[PDB]
């Protein structure tokens, strides 16, 4: 029923955290630049929970909130209550992230095209997980090694899978 492409942003660890205490477990500015680079121009829908922790707009794209509260606005940013307000409000848009948190991944889960997903090789203690997904009928299409250095103190690589059905 919807034409944009909907496409699944995460950075999670060995264990599939990405959160603790409504917060991120590490900093990585290089994997921020990439998330900066691939989402360049493009909707970012997130949890009303992940977007007060980001705290600001984000600027050069569409900022999504999505929350129950029919009260809820914010400066800058829009604000979609459901799965189908977000779709007729991207209606006529190339592709959209779907940038967190667990709850919103979890919500999107059934219409993902397509994945953008870090993962960290380290085991962090956490709170928030990335949902199992099953990967049948999915292709890697693209994976590369993350810069470590002394400001990127971790191991991880960037992987992009892409729904073949
Ligand atoms: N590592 C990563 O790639 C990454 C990315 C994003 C976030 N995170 C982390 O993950 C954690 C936050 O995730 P979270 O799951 O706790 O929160 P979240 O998914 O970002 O937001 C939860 C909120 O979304 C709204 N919501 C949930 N289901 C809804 C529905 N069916 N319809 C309309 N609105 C709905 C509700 O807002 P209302 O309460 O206002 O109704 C809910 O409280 C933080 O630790 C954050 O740092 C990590
Ligand atoms: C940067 C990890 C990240 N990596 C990937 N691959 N996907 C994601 N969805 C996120 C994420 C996130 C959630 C998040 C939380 C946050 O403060 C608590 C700040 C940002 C952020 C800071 C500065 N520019 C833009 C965004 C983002
Ligand atoms: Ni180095």
């Amino acid at each position: 029923h919807h034409h944009m492409r909907v496409s699944f942003m995460v950075a999670m660890d060995e264990n599939r955290v990405i959160g603790k205490d409504n917060n991120l477990p590490w900093r990585l500015p290089s994997e921020l630049q990439y998330v900066k680079k691939t989402t360049m121009g493009h909707p970012l829908i997130m949890g009303r929970k992940n977007y007060e922790a980001i705290g600001r707009p984000l600027p050069g794209r569409r900022n999504i909130i999505v929350t129950r509260n029919e009260g809820y606005h914010v400066e800058g940013c829009e604000v979609a209550h459901s799965v189908e307000e977000v779709f007729e409000l991207c209606k006529n848009e190339e592709e959209i992230f779907i940038f967190g948190g667990a709850q919103i991944y979890d919500l999107f889960l059934p219409y993902v095209d397509k994945l953008y997903i870090t993962k960290i090789h380290h085991a962090f203690e956490g709170d928030t997980f990335f949902p199992e997904m099953d990967m049948t009928n999915w292709k890697e299409v693209f994976v590369e090694k993350g810069l470590t250095d002394e400001k990127n103190p971790y191991t991880y690589y960037y992987h992009v899978y892409e729904k073949q059905q």
